[PDB]
């Protein structure tokens, strides 16, 4: 039915999020219905498992007559870094908040760089606890600090929705601050553009097994991730191997020939032409030069602590752990950062990784590290080199 969207509060602690993020549950339950959530039962987030990391996160509902948005916002800095690069849902928009009393802080800065480094394509700001400043040329000034910086790191400042107000006054029912926040909730509808859905976008299907039925040919099984598969479309067989072009002379479910393959469905996919002995470990199906093999990228990744159930030891420039894309893990080698010599458990860095083999690759595509068959860390593309 209606579209769902998955936003969430970034900036430095006491900006003003969990007040914010109560005040959007109250403003938008008060004006056009739903259930408000007060500030305790959002500050107190419970701790969250992503595959064996644990995360502070809280996770609150709410509807613009439009949209449904699933909103995300987190205690402490570590949280955000975890989330960001590991975290259940990726955000297709956030909310940056913004004291006008402090002005950007260190993690405002650390927020809107992991931000653009994991992808979060649109950021809209709430320049909090206006309450509290008399003077107009300070909020500019304030304002014009926020812009300078989202323009640092390559989100449209000059364009970016700025809101105005106080989430504390409005939490409070004051009517002429209960605005500000509806205006806030108009930017999100506005700004943030509906999400696309998987069968709207580009055909791929990651490889999970290859078998060749007699005088029919080939068939390469997968879920169908994004987009339509019909027969008779053409395709590339991207990943380790120098890419292959094919065409599709099939589809099929448990024995039903379908006539085309959609996004969330497990098929048989028939190649005419393609040899099972052609087809490696890791592969994808696409539509024609919709993606890239890589083998060298940066990435932004977080190492599990023991606790975790990660490592106890430390990982020098020599680790050569496997990287789990899709399907299967690729060895990589390990480039840290101009000083770095090593990697305690618990940390996150920058790594500049080589993979062994050429992986379809695209920024913002996240993987994990393992060592045995253990996960070690988790990490996202940044840039594809
Ligand atoms: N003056 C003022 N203070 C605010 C406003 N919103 C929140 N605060 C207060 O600032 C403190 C920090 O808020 P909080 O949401 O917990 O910050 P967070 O860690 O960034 O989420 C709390 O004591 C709030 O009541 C506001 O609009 N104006
Ligand atoms: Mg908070």
């Amino acid at each position: 039915t209606k579209p769902h969207v998955n936003v969430g509060t970034i900036g430095h602690v006491d900006h003003g999020k969990t007040t914010l993020t109560a005040a959007i549950t109250t403003v938008l339950a008060k004006t056009y219905g739903g259930a408000a959530r007060a500030f305790d039962q959002i500050d107190n987030a419970p701790e969250e498992k992503a595959r064996g990391i644990e995360i502070n996160t809280s996770h609150v509902e709410y509807d613009t007559p439009t949209r449904h948005y699933a909103h995300v916002d987190c205690p402490g800095h570590a949280d955000y870094v975890k989330n960001m690069i590991t975290g259940a849902a990726q955000m297709d928009g956030a909310i940056l908040v913004v004291a006008a009393t402090d002005g950007p802080m260190p993690q405002t800065r650390e927020h809107i760089l992991l931000g653009r480094q994991v992808g979060v394509p649109y950021i809209i700001v709430f320049l909090n606890k206006c309450d509290m400043v008399d003077d107009e040329e300070l909020l500019e000034l304030v304002e014009m600090e926020v812009r300078e910086l989202l323009s640092q790191y390559d989100f449209p400042g000059d364009d970016t929705p700025i809101v105005r107000g106080s989430a504390l006054k409005a939490l409070e029912g004051d009517a002429e601050w209960e605005a500000k926040i509806l205006e806030l909730a108009g930017f999100l509808d506005s700004y943030i553009p509906e999400p696309e859905r998987a069968i709207d976008k580009p055909f791929l299907l990651p490889i999970e097994d290859v078998f060749s039925i007699c005088g029919r040919g080939t068939v390469v099984t997968g879920r169908v991730e994004r987009g339509i598969i019909k027969v008779g479309e053409e395709v590339e067989i991207v990943g380790i191997k120098e890419t292959q072009k094919s065409t599709c002379t099939g589809v099929e479910m448990f024995r039903k020939l379908l006539d085309e393959g959609r996004a969330g469905e497990n098929v048989g996919v028939l190649l005419r032409g393609i040899k099972r002995e052609e087809i490696e470990r890791g592969q994808v199906l696409a539509k024609p030069g919709t993606i890239k093999p890589h083998t060298k990228f940066e990435s932004e990744v977080y190492i599990l602590s023991k606790d975790e159930g990660g490592r106890h030891t430390p990982f020098f420039k020599g680790y050569r752990p496997q990287f789990y894309f899709r399907t299967t893990d690729v060895t990589g080698t390990i480039e840290l950062p101009e000083g770095v010599e090593m990697v305690m458990p618990g940390d996150n860095i920058k790594m500049v990784v080589t993979l062994i083999h050429p992986i379809a690759m695209d920024d913002g595509l996240r993987f994990a590290i393992r060592e045995g068959g253990r996960t070690v860390g988790a990490g996202v593309v940044a840039k594809v080199l």
